[PDB]
């Protein structure tokens, strides 16, 4: 139908849009900390420990099929690679604090990332 196009144009620009925030967000990574799944045989109890592992990789893999409905799946996935650290690792850990630098400056553009879809639809 030409409503099922519409509607696949609109989930392209918000795979466009969100392809936009998506480096923006990894460019608040220069460390590339999280910028691949933690290694199970590097850190073989990790699934121990983090029952929902997620990494910038991982999402782009989602982000290429179109596999974001909207931003607050995207949001979900972006929270997951900052809580997991937080958890995983201590307070005094250049991982942990990371995650803190990385979760505040995410902030900024998620902010925006937020009145662009509601502005744009």
């Amino acid at each position: 139908s030409m409503e099922q196009v519409a509607m696949e144009l609109r989930l392209t620009e918000l795979t466009r849009l969100l392809r936009s925030v998506l480096d923006q967000l990894q460019d608040k990574d220069p460390a590339r900390i999280f910028a691949q799944p933690v290694s199970l045989k590097e850190v073989p109890d990790y699934l121990d420990h983090i029952k929902h592992p997620m990494d910038f990789a991982t999402m782009r893999k989602r982000l290429e099929a179109q596999g974001y409905k909207n931003l607050h799946e995207f949001e979900e996935d972006f929270d997951l690679i900052i809580d997991n650290c937080m958890k995983y690792n201590a307070r005094d850990t250049v991982f942990y604090r990371a995650a803190v630098r990385l979760r505040d400056q995410g902030g900024v553009v998620l902010r925006q990332a937020r009145r662009e879809v509601d502005s744009i639809g």
